[PDB]
């Protein structure tokens, strides 16, 4: 790339990486397996302003009811351990569109 080499922000060491990291495992252990059995998956996009941003894959995102049910299930699970989670947001993050 060009002679810039400057980052305004950085992942890994994020806003409260303690919360961020335990969300990653709460997905990978509890949520991701369940969604994958239905024929989808959840990709952790981040945690910002108390909003856990997740990319939803097919089957789950294909049916509008399944979007709401999945988002709410993940939300309530995360809120139980982490009261910092006020919300969860479905972000279709894929630059092919």
């Amino acid at each position: 790339m060009g002679h810039h080499h400057h980052h305004h922000s950085h992942m890994g060491s994020e806003e409260d990486d303690g919360v961020v990291a335990m969300i990653k495992e709460l997905l990978d252990t509890r949520i991701r397996p369940t969604v994958q059995e239905d024929g989808g998956d959840v990709i952790y996009k981040g945690f910002e302003d108390g909003i856990v941003q997740l990319k939803l894959q097919g089957s789950c995102t294909s049916c509008p009811s399944s979007i709401i049910t999945l988002k709410n299930g993940i939300q309530n699970m995360l809120q139980f351990y982490i009261p910092e989670v006020e919300g969860v947001e479905q972000v279709m993050d894929d630059e092919s569109d």
